[PDB]
């Protein structure tokens, strides 16, 4: 039926058998078939894509053609009617912290990047669509209803690209198109090291021995290190402020500067590796650079999977954590460790948890500050803001002491990213990261809401009292079959995220069962998941079984009061204990004799 495959924009795959160690790009993890979650190949799909054309043209792009008898609304105008709220009052969540929100941004970016595609460089294309909104190729502008604001002040469109797709780049005619995903599948820490290596090998300090991530030399923080600038010109960190004029980081992800606390946590990182190598030099005297640089970063792998799949995972899916990861039972080959295309949506689920404001706190967790309390939208792509006024150590006192935001089917995202994104390339913090989904949906081929129902063994709502019931909310449900006529064509965006929470997770039924599978995937068909056997020693896998976030900050930072289970809120300074009593990860365990 189906052709052996397609595959003209990549290498060659020639694997070493014997190496220990994963590669950047992710190739040859899975023997059988080495690209099997690897970076720069196509998203898997595990529904046949959805098109208007049943090829590449996504919904929307053609009045005349409807989607199930009807017309799909606007991005732009679902996100007004359903999406927005002015009452930042009472939507904290009071049992996540906010280093909740961010530790999901961490997994997400490490999982999956879709790249839009490059026409934009030494070609007008990319300000003729900004410019006067004209549909055409990539160019998929997302255009404002009637009764919009932004009408106004802004023109009669947010400009917007379709993303990267293989085999690329400019249409072919056979098989429905399958977007990129440019990161490896792995949590493998991708976002700190890079899933290329021209980047991978940039990012390293090759001037010493010592195996360490190369660091700023403009600007420390105490004494502690900070990422390296990229000075690539134009800039969106020098852009937001061109009179401090300090560039965006460089790390091993694209868009670690896209939020100042992204930024941090990316800083924790890079520092718990360097931490590491100089640990394990004193140790092992004898290893060369790249053991070095190698050893450590599998350390940190390994670290990002406990605290994700141990901490993170359970406070996202709750009661439905066991029903889709039930505790390892060792690395399958027939596993597709593949990221779904449909994930990469699933798993923004993330933006319903962003808040409007962002502090820095001092060390009895107070205002530091006249304007320690920021709002969110002066923070895309703001670096100065650690360099330029204290560093790290602030921000990260507000991740441990400030909440998330709770999802609310009346408030779901917050104004900052609702009317004030700051898109690169573009001059003004006025851009709807809700239109922006719902046009990505659209632009993947997404299937729509009950095709996802269909696919995870749920309900399919049909009718207003079908879906009010599923909801559990008829004001939603009807605003919904308002605009979509019906729930079929609800896109998954914004239909997963309607659902209420399960009980004890911060998801609903449906992305509980879109994330959990993938999640199980991810750690299954994996050769180096840490506990998988013979990958660490078995007294390795003891000494990291204690790993925290808590150790992480007190390790990299001088903030020496944390809670024990950062994810949850926790207030000072009833839920802080010292540093001293906290677990550390002792790591004799990689002594190696010579003799
Ligand atoms: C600003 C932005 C954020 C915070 C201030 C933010 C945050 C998150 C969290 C907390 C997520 C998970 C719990 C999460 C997931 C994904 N995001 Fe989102 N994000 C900010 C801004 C953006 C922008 C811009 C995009 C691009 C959207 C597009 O289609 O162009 C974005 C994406 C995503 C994304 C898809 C990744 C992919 O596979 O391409 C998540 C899975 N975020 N974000
Ligand atoms: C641009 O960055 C500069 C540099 O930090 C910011 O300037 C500072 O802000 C206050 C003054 O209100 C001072 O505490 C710093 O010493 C200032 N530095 C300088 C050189 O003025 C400025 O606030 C930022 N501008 C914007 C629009 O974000
Ligand atoms: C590389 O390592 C050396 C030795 O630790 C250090 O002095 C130097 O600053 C580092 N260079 C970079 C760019 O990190
Ligand atoms: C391995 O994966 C295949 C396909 O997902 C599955 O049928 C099989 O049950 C798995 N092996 C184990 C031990 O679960
Ligand atoms: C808070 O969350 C933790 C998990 O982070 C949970 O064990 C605890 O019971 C929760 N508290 C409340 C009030 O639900
Ligand atoms: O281009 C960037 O670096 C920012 C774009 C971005 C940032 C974070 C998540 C998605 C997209
Ligand atoms: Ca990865």
């Amino acid at each position: 039926s189906w052709e052996v495959g397609c595959g003209a924009p990549v290498p060659l795959v020639k694997c070493d058998e014997n190496s220990p160690y994963r590669t950047i790009t992710g190739d040859c993890n899975n023997r059988r078939s080495p690209a099997l979650g690897a970076a720069n190949r196509a998203l898997a799909r595990w529904l046949p894509a959805e098109y208007e054309d049943g090829l590449a043209l996504p919904f929307g792009w053609t009045q005349r053609k409807t989607r199930n008898g009807f017309r799909v609304p606007l991005a732009r105008e679902v996100s007004n009617k359903i999406v927005g709220y002015l009452d930042e009052e009472g939507v904290l969540d009071q049992n996540r912290s906010l280093l909740f929100m961010q530790w999901g941004q961490i997994v997400d970016h490490d999982l999956d990047f879709a790249p839009e595609t490059e026409l934009g460089s030494n070609e007008h294309s990319k300000t003729q669509c900004e410019e006067y909104c004209i549909q055409g190729d990539n160019c998929f502008p997302i255009m404002f209803p009637k009764n919009d604001p932004k009408l106004k002040t802004q023109g009669k469109c947010m400009p917007f690209f379709r993303a990267g797709f293989v085999c690329p780049t400019p249409p072919y005619q056979s098989l429905a198109r399958e977007q990129i995903n440019a990161v490896t599948s792995f949590l493998d820490a991708s976002l700190v090291y890079g899933s290329e290596p021209s980047l991978a090998s940039r990012l390293r300090n090759l001037s010493s021995p010592l195996g360490l991530m190369a660091v700023n030399q403009e600007a420390w923080d105490h004494g502690l290190a900070y990422l390296p600038f990229n000075n690539k010109k134009p800039s969106p960190c020098e852009f937001i402020n061109t009179t401090a004029r300090v560039p965006c980081f460089l790390a091993g992800d694209f868009r670690a500067s896209e939020q100042i606390l992204l930024a941090t946590a990316h800083t924790l990182l890079l520092r718990e590796h360097n931490r590491l190598a100089r640990e394990l030099k004193k140790l092992n005297p004898h290893w060369n650079g790249e053991k070095l640089y190698q050893e450590a970063r599998k350390i940190l792998g390994a670290f990002i999977q406990i605290i994700t799949f141990r901490d993170y995972l359970p406070i996202v899916l709750g009661s439905e954590m066991q029903k889709w990861i039930p505790p390892y039972q060792g690395y399958n080959n027939s596993v597709d460790p593949r990221i779904s295309n449909v994930f990469t949506f699933a798993f923004r689920f993330g933006h319903m948890e962003v808040p409007s404001t962002v502090s820095r706190l001092d060390e009895n967790y107070q205002p530091w500050g006249p304007e320690a309390e920021l709002p969110l939208h002066t923070l895309f792509f703001n670096t100065w803001r650690i360099i330029k006024d204290g560093g790290i150590d602030p921000l990260v006192r507000g991740l441990l002491a400030k909440k998330s935001k709770l999802m609310n089917q009346d408030k779901m995202v917050t104004s900052e990213l609702r009317n004030k994104l700051f898109q690169p390339t573009h001059k003004i913090h006025g851009f709807d990261l809700a239109a922006i989904n719902l046009q990505r949906c659209r632009d993947h081929g997404m299937p729509g809401y009950n095709s996802w129902r269909g696919f995870c063994g749920l309900s399919q709502p049909k009718t207003l009292k079908g879906l009010q019931t599923v909801l559990k909310n008829k004001i939603l449900a009807k605003k919904l079959m308002d605009l979509y006529k019906t729930p079929d064509n609800i896109d998954i965006w914004i239909g997963g995220n309607a659902e209420p929470m399960v009980e004890r997770g911060r998801v609903g039924p449906l992305l509980a069962c879109l994330l959990g599978r993938q999640f199980q995937q991810i750690r299954d068909g994996d050769r180096f998941w840490w506990e998988n056997p013979g990958v660490f020693t078995e007294k390795q896998r003891d000494s990291l079984q204690k790993v925290s976030f808590s150790r992480l900050i007190c390790d990299n930072t001088h903030i020496t009061k944390v809670p024990l289970h950062a994810f949850q809120a926790n207030n000072y300074p009833h839920d802080f204990v010292d540093c001293s009593t906290v677990d550390k990860l002792d790591l004799s365990p990689w002594a190696s004799r010579e003799n």
